[PDB]
C-alpha cells in the first residue's frame, strides 16, 4: 500500500504559516530568501556582554511573538504557548477559517523542550517565598503537550492532540505523524509542525559547550555554512511553522486549493551515540528510503532535497553520506539554516513548509555562504542564484539529537 | 481493515517490566495487588517539613533507581534516563536476550517532562560560575526524547525511537504509536512504555497549587478512593513501565511465549479543558470505540476496563460517562491508582502492563478504599477481594492534561 497506488488516501497542504528572523509573514520570508536575504545578526541583548558569551550572533524573530500578547495570555501560558496561540490563528485566517467536523479534525506539534522557562521561574518563586509562590497554572505551561493542547483547544480539534518530541527531527515528526494520523482514518483534517522558545543565555551556553555553534561573530551572515569547507557549527534562527494538511477529498468538498501534496513519511533511528549522527548515514539515508517506499516514488523522481545541513563539521558529513544511501545524490540540495539558521523542535517544519513552497513555485533558494565545496560532501548545492525548475518531488530531511531520522516526500499539486 | 479481519497483523506481548511503590519486581507488585496491599505511606523526606508542604503522602519506589546506579551513570544521564536504562536491561534479560533485527526493531517511551532537574542544575551552575560551567553533556540529558534514546542505544533499535508526551497518558499513547510503527510495517518488535520522575518538593508544590491532589494526610493507604464518594483528588505513585511488543510471527519463530495480544488504539481529544476531562465522556469514550474498531470488536466483547480512575471528582465522573458512551458500562472495573497512585508519564504504561497480567491469570485486583459508592457513579467497580474470571479482552484508559484521551485494547492469548 502507497500513495501513488491508491493504498492511502491523496492529502494535501491548504495553508502554512511562519514567524522567522527574516518576517513574520511567510511568503515575505520566501521572497527574502529567493532575493539571498539572511535572518542572522549580532545580538545586542544584554545578556552577551552580561556573561561574555562565546556566540555573539543569531536571528531573534523579525515580529516578537509577546507584541502581540495580552496580560492574561503572559500569565496563563509559557512561551511556545504564546508562538502557537498566534501562529495557529494566523494558519486558520489564511485557510479561510473553515467549518470543519471537530470530530475528524487533529492537531500534531511538536517541540523541542516546552515551556522551561516556567520551571526555573517555578524554582526560583518557591526557593523566595515557598510552595505557595508557584503559579497553579505552572504544570500545564510547563508540560511539553502545551503549545498542541493550547492550539487544540483554540482552533476545536477532537480527533487527537499529538505532541511527538525528537530534538531537531520534532517538527518535522509532527507533519509525519499529521499523516498518518489522516491515511490510518483517525481524521480527515490536521494542523502540524512545530514551535520553539527563543534565543536565551542558558540554551546558548548548552549548546556552546557542546562545540555545536559558529563563533563568526564578526560576519554574521556569514557564520551559517552548511556544506561548505570552512563551516564550524549552526547559528540559532528563531521560528515557528504550522501547515494545514487534509484528504483530497476533503479540501475539494471546501473549494481549498492545494499548495502541494504530502505523499509519505520515514521515521528510522541511528542507536549510534547520544548526539553525534551515524558518519555512515545508512539509518539516516533508510527514512529517506521509507517516506519513498510509502509514496510509491523510485530515487531517481526526486529533483529536490531541503537538507537538515546545520553546518556542523560531523553533521554536513553524515547527511551527505545519507542522501548517497537513499540515491537522491543528483537531487538540487538547498540547506534552509544557511540564511535562517536552527530553531530546534521547530526546524522541520518550517523546512517543511519551504519545501512546499519550493513545489508551488518551482524554485529553490540559494544556499548562502557556499563558496568552498568539501570534497566528503559531492552535493548539488544550490548556491549563488535561486534555481527555477519543472520540480515534481522533493524529499524534507530532519534529524535530531539522540539519532532521529524523520524524512518528508512532498509532491507538486 | 482491522486484527479481527487480518487487515492488521496480530501483535503480541512477549515480556513486561515494572518498578512500582510495592516492588522492584512486576510479578512481586501484581501478586501484592492481589493481597490488597497499597504502594502509599507518609512522605519521610526532610523537605516536607521543609516546606511544611499540603500534601505529606505518596508512593516513593519500594526499591529506588540510583541504588542501582554506579558514578558513570549518576554523572551522564537525567533521572528519567538512568530509569530507562534499568527498565531497558531488565527487559531484554525478562524477553531471553533475543538477537533481532536492529532495523526492524523501534523504540516508543513516553514521559511526562524529561531531565527537567538537568535545567535547574545547569541555571544554578551558570549564575554562580558562567556558561562554560554548563555541561557538554546538558542538552542529551535534558531533551525529554532523552530516555527514549538511551534505550534506543542500549538495545540497538534503528526502526524509530518515538517520544510522545500527553502529561498522564503519555505511557499508555507510547504503546499506541508502538503498536502503529508495526502494523504499519515500520517495525517488527518494539519496546514501549512510560517513565517518569521522583516526588520532590517542587512537583508536590506545582501539582498540589493545581488543587488536584488529596490531603488526607492522616490516612495514606486509605486517600487515594477512585469512584468512591468520599475521594478528594490523586495521590503521586512512582513508577516506570516497558512491554516487548512484535508481530505474533515474529513472536513464534523465535519461541517466545505471548502473555496477551495488543488489538488496537484509540487517541482523541476533548478541545473543552487544559487540566479537566469534558464532563459529558463523549471523545474519551470515541477513544474507546476508536480502539475497538481497530481491534475489531463490539462493546459487548469487553470484559474488563483498566479505568484512568485517578480518584478526582470530576475524572471518575467524566470517566463513569466515557465507559457508558462507549457501551463498557457492564465491563468489570479495576482502578489501580487506588493501590499504585498516579506516575503521570509512567501510569499508562503500568496500567497496561496490569491489563496483561489480568487477561492472563484470569484475576482483577481489588480497588482499594471503595467504601461508600458515590451515589452518580454506577460502575460494577471490583473491591474487596480480587475477582477470579473469564476476562478475553480489556480496554486500559488514559486521560492527560490537556485534554488527551487514549484507549488500548487487548486480548487474552
Ligand atoms: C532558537 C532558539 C532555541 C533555544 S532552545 O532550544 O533552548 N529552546 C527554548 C525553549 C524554551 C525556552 N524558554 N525560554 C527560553 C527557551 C528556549
Ligand atoms: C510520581 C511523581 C511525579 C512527579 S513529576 O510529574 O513532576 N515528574 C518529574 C519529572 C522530572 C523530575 N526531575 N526531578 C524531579 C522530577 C519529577
Ligand atoms: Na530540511
Ligand atoms: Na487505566
Amino acid at each position: 500500500p502507497s500513495t501513488a497506488n491508491g493504498g492511502f488516501p491523496s492529502v494535501v497542504v491548504t495553508a502554512v504559516t511562519a514567524t522567522t528572523s527574516i518576517s513574520p509573514d511567510i511568503e515575505s520570508t520566501w521572497k527574502g530568501l529567493l532575493a539571498g536575504e539572511s535572518g542572522i545578526h549580532a545580538l545586542e541583548d544584554e545578556f552577551v556582554t552580561k556573561w561574555d558569551l562565546a556566540v555573539k550572533i543569531g536571528g531573534h524573530l523579525k515580529d516578537p511573538v509577546d507584541s502581540h500578547m495580552g496580560r492574561l495570555d503572559m500569565r496563563r501560558m509559557s512561551y511556545v504557548q504564546r508562538m502557537g496561540k498566534l501562529l495557529g490563528g494566523q494558519l486558520w485566517e489564511s485557510a479561510g477559517s473553515p467549518e470543519v467536523d471537530p470530530d475528524r479534525f487533529a492537531v500534531v506539534v511538536g517541540t523541542g523542550l516546552g515551556g522551561a522557562e516556567r520551571i526555573v521561574e517555578s524554582y526560583d518563586l518557591m526557593n523566595a517565598g515557598g510552595p505557595r509562590k508557584v503559579s497553579p497554572l505552572a504544570v500545564q505551561m510547563i508540560m511539553p503537550n502545551g503549545a498542541a493542547a493550547v492550539i487544540g483547544l483554540q482552533l476545536g480539534a477532537r480527533a487527537g492532540v499529538m505532541t511527538p518530541v525528537s530534538a531537531c527531527s520534532s517538527g518535522s515528526e509532527a507533519i509525519a505523524h499529521a499523516w498518518r494520523q489522516i491515511v490510518m482514518g483517525d481524521a480527515d483534517v490536521a494542523v502540524c509542525g512545530g514551535v520553539e522558545g527563543p534565543i536565551e543565555a542558558l540554551p546558548i551556553a548548552a549548546f556552546s559547550m557542546m562545540r555545536a555553534m559558529s563563533t563568526r561573530n564578526d560576519e554574521p551572515e556569514r557564520a551559517s555554512r552548511p556544506f561548505d569547507k570552512d563551516r564550524d557549527g549552526f547559528v540559532f534562527g528563531e521560528a515557528g511553522a504550522l501547515m494545514l494538511i487534509e484528504t483530497e477529498e476533503h479540501a475539494k468538498a471546501r473549494g481549498a486549493k492545494p499548495l502541494a501534496r504530502l505523499l509519505g513519511a520515514g521515521i528510522t533511528s541511528d542507536a549510534f551515540h547520544m548526539v553525534a549522527p551515524a558518519a555512515d548515514g545508512v539509518r539516516a539515508g533508510r527514512a529517506m528510503t521509507r517516506s519513498l517506499e510509502l509514496a510509491g516514488l523510485s530515487p531517481a523522481d526526486i529533483d529536490h532535497v531541503n537538507a537538515h545541513g546545520t553546518a556542523t563539521p560531523i553533521g554536513d558529513a553524515a547527511e551527505a553520506n545519507a542522501i548517497r544511501v537513499a540515491g537522491c545524490d543528483q537531487a538540487a540540495v538547498y540547506a534552509p539554516k544557511s540564511a535562517l539558521g536552527h530553531s530546534i523542535g521547530a526546524v522541520g517544519a518550517l523546512e517543511s513548509v519551504l519545501t512546499v513552497l519550493t513545489l508551488r513555485d518551482g524554485v529553490i533558494p540559494p544556499t548562502l555562504n557556499y563558496e568552498t565545496p568539501d570534497p566528503e560532501i559531492d552535493l548539488d548545492v544550490v548556491a549563488g542564484e535561486p534555481r527555477y525548475g519543472d520540480y515534481r518531488y522533493a524529499v524534507n530531511n530532519s534529524f535530531g539529537f539522540g539519532g532521529h531520522n524523520v524524512a518528508l516526500a512532498f509532491g507538486r499539486y
